[PDB]
């Protein structure tokens, strides 16, 4: 699934709604793995 695991737990874990915004257009076009990195940066 092209971002689902990533998107929901941006959700699940509750960050800024700015937060999910920045993460999951990051996670569209560019690499996955360094939009969830910066999710872990953005608040844990």
């Amino acid at each position: 699934a092209p971002c689902e695991d990533l998107k929901e737990r941006l959700k699940k874990l509750g960050m800024s709604e700015e937060c999910r915004q920045r993460l999951e257009k990051m996670c569209k076009e560019g690499t996955s793995e360094d939009a969830e990195r910066m999710a872990r940066n953005c608040e844990s």
